[PDB]
């Protein structure tokens, strides 16, 4: 595998850059997707990455092998799962930009979903991070969209109402 | 191999953290040794990773796959080489605090190098990364030393005169 957590990654809020970060250490440094506006408070302290982040990531990792993506791309994907797990503020819900499905699936955390774009009809990518019984926490599995005038990358969040979900 | 050289690398300088970094992207950064003090004003402006980057990079990783270290640490060794020859500004060779040689070896850039410290008699390894006649620049190619007051540490750099080198 091509990244392996090590005791020594810390995570810090970047100050000067407003973006969560992961220290790697060896000069490198991976920034998040995820600026101040979206950290609950308990992201402004560094804290080194324990095995519970170990374990969320062995999960991920491997729940997404076999996502279309460069293993930059997954890493980037699984790191910014992290993130949002640990420190994400709770989202407000988006539910008509989607495709509605008459039926209610229950997503797991790990899971690889489409929702359509209800304009487009355009299939969208996403990686789920959290459940909820209306709600599920997804992170955008493919390099971009556009969304409402939004334009996302990998690695953005986005609640999304269970209804509009769909396994791959 | 782990890194590998993407259209995407950006050299760019960070002018909050006071450094050269090259931008990896996916999410991942490098910061190099390299404070504004030592860039040529080349440095100041950010500029793709080219083909010609890309070369040094692999005969670099290359000529250090043998050196004593982590994996993680050639990495670093190699990405400030490449700072060092695209953006370093010229260094004033330091002589007297290294045991001499009566003679004057030719250093290729590339080589593995020791010097002698000339009290301690500690030996050092550094990394050839330019050749002049008479200074030849390295960088430091173990994780830390103590040099005249200052401490050094992997990456660090330093154009020593060549009857002071000598190969591994």
């Amino acid at each position: 595998m091509r990244i392996k957590p090590d005791d020594n990654w810390r995570w810090y809020y970047d100050e000067e850059h407003d973006r969560m970060m992961l220290d790697l250490a060896n000069g490198m440094l991976f920034r998040s997707r995820f600026a101040r506006k979206m950290l609950t408070p308990d992201a402004f302290s560094p804290a080194g990455f324990c095995v519970d982040d170990a374990a969320l990531y062995f999960s991920f990792e491997e729940k997404c092998r076999d996502f279309n993506l460069s293993k930059e791309q997954k890493a980037e994907l699984v790191l910014n799962a992290l993130v949002a797990i640990r420190y994400l503020k709770p989202q407000m819900p988006k539910s008509w930009h989607f495709v509605s499905h008459g039926e209610m699936w229950v997503p797991m955390p790990g899971d690889a979903a489409c929702v359509w774009l209800s304009d487009t009809h355009e299939q969208v990518n996403l990686l789920v991070v959290e459940s909820g019984e209306n709600a599920a926490l997804c992170l955008l599995a493919q390099p971009c969209v556009v969304i409402a005038g939004r334009a996302m990358q990998l690695g953005d969040a986005i609640k999304i109402m269970n209804d509009r979900l769909k396994p791959q």
